[PDB]
């Protein structure tokens, strides 16, 4: 299947090449599969989720998403037009409130949340989670993250946004997760994008455009756009059947367009995010 006019993100996925702007993708588009979004929530009514998302659990005093960095999140893992798994089943949970802040014993406890609410839903293809969040190291909050990855999803955490090596962040730092950095749309490290040994793979996060709240679109960049290009990923290639939970990082890892970022600090990973998808 061929998209035309396509967030540049989302043709970078399915493209040897920066400069295009077509994503191109096999049609099963993520069916089967599911994605947590764990983050400020999801606007579920948008049009652009047509019935695909819903909220299944908050920590604060509604599920409405009155921030919109888990609306964005959430489209770029599977809204119609801004998503990379087109049909996907999404799931919200609210670890952070509307200023986009949560704590920490909140955020394991979503993390826990979804390792067993997995088992209340139907992801015949696999499951995975988006976490667009984290703050210092913590070894409570990676060993969450481990904890999930183990249970069976595919886990996807953002490096972060300090221009730093991501070992002094958590999740970013959990091994054992899928780490992702950012690249801007000329396939330059994003100026903003973590770095080190503990990325495993980068995505578009740079000016990514994708759903908002009140049924708006907007553009906005951070290792929180880029984790979602790669959540989508992970969905769409277990629906194909090509990988598994516990694989997909690093199947994408080894399928990954390699070698053409720059910027990339000497020990960090050349591995861009790529579908291999050929039409």
């Amino acid at each position: 299947a061929a998209q035309t006019n396509a967030p540049w993100g989302l043709a970078r996925i399915s493209s040897t090449s920066p400069g295009t702007s077509t994503y191109y993708y096999d049609e099963s588009a993520g069916q089967g599969s599911c994605v947590y979004v764990i983050d400020t929530g999801i606007e579920a009514s948008h049009p652009e989720f047509e019935g695909r998302a819903q909220m299944v659990k908050t920590y604060y005093y509604s599920s409405r998403d009155g921030n919109g960095h888990g609306t964005h999140c959430a489209g770029t893992v599977g809204s119609r037009t801004y998503g990379v798994a087109k049909k996907t089943q999404l799931f919200g949970v609210k670890v952070l409130d509307d200023n986009g802040s949560g704590q920490y014993s909140t955020i394991i406890a979503g993390m826990d949340f979804v390792a067993s609410d997995k088992n209340n839903r139907n992801c015949p293809k696999g499951v995975v989670a988006s976490l667009s969040l984290g703050g210092g190291y913590s070894s409570s909050v990676n060993s969450a993250a481990a904890r999930l990855q183990s249970s069976g999803v595919m886990v996807a955490v953002a490096a972060g946004n300090n221009n730093a090596d991501a070992r002094n962040y958590s999740p970013a730092s959990e091994p054992s997760v899928c780490t992702v950095g950012a690249s801007d749309r000329y396939d330059r490290r994003s100026s903003f994008s973590n770095y080190g040994s503990v990325l495993d793979i980068f995505g578009p996060g740079t000016d990514i455009l994708s759903t908002w709240i009140g049924g708006s679109t907007r553009s906005i960049s951070g290792t929180s756009m880029a984790t979602p290009h790669v959540a989508g990923l992970a969905a769409y290639l277990m629906t194909l059947g090509k990988t598994t939970a516990a694989s997909a990082c690093r199947y994408i890892a080894d399928t990954a367009n390699k070698g053409d970022l720059s910027n990339i600090p000497f020990g960090t990973v050349n591995l861009l995010a790529y579908n291999n998808y050929q039409a």
